[PDB]
């Protein structure tokens, strides 16, 4: 089938809610302030997701040994620059420099690892960042009409609220969908 079943969605909801809790603790420690995270999932076409991403943005294309194909970890630039500023102790809306992406790549590797830990009992993997892009219109990892599981993490602290989205293409998740 081309779409995710109801029960399969619930499994992914629980997995990513675990991710959400680990992420909250992670970001709270990095930003040294209480950061709340609320997870919500949905399934839609890849086209819909990519068209919703701001230009520019911080798009991390990643994979895992145990997967075949890529997935996307996207972070809004307002969060990206706010996080970086705090970690560095130093937003600009323009696309990030190579230095800024390199510093934030380390943070993303940490967050992807937490994601993998949440996926432990179902399909544990070691994340590998394949590419980093700043323009969503240049990102077409799978066909437009293909369905994708979109995990949205609403990240907030104080009066700031932003997002981190993980896009899991149906084609990538198909085999685990089996067992």
């Amino acid at each position: 089938p081309s779409k995710f079943s109801k029960e399969q969605l619930r499994t992914f909801q629980m997995i990513h809610e675990n991710f959400g809790r680990a992420l909250s603790t992670y970001l709270s420690g990095r930003l040294r302030t209480f950061v709340d995270v609320e997870i919500s999932i949905d399934q839609l076409t890849y086209e819909e997701f990519i068209r919703s991403v701001m230009i520019p943005s911080f798009i991390v294309i990643f994979t895992g040994d145990v997967f075949e194909g890529s997935a996307i970890f996207e972070m809004r630039l307002d969060l990206f620059y706010t996080m970086l500023d705090i970690i560095m102790g130093g937003p600009p809306n323009r696309p990030p420099t190579e230095i800024e992406t390199s510093i934030m790549r380390k943070e993303v590797t940490n967050m992807l690892t937490l994601l993998a830990q949440a996926w432990s009992d179902f399909q544990y993997f070691i994340p590998s960042i394949e590419n980093v892009e700043t323009n969503p219109q240049f990102v077409q990892i799978v066909p437009p009409n293909e369905i994708v599981l979109l995990v949205t993490a609403s990240v907030s602290w104080g009066e700031f609220t932003s997002f981190i989205n993980v896009c899991w293409p149906f084609s990538l998740l198909e085999p685990l969908l089996e067992k």
